[PDB]
């Protein structure tokens, strides 16, 4: 069995009028988030906090007022890039 509930839910709103559900800490960073929901998409998947833009991925949940049973805007921007690539391989590990 498991369990270990701690920090805050936060409700992420997207404008297609939809939400998902999404817990984040007052200590967490608006880039690790992004990445953490939205993976690869964090170039576009633009968080709004009470009209202010959390563009900035280091911007902590705490300073941004970021607390518990809130909701956070999200925007999508417009592919601006032509960048094609197979999966690449680097960075080993062992344990």
């Amino acid at each position: 069995g498991s369990s270990g509930s701690s920090g805050i839910n936060v409700r992420l709103k997207f404008l297609n009028d939809t939400e998902e559900l999404a817990v984040a800490r007052p200590e967490d960073t608006v880039g690790t988030l992004k990445s953490k929901y939205f993976p690869g998409q964090e170039s576009q998947m633009k968080l709004i906090y009470q009209g202010r833009l959390l563009q900035d991925p280091a911007r902590t949940l705490s300073s941004l007022n970021i607390t518990n049973n809130c909701v956070i805007h999200c925007h999508r921007s417009p592919p601006g890039a032509a960048v094609s690539g197979p999966s690449a391989s680097s960075g080993p590990s062992s344990g």
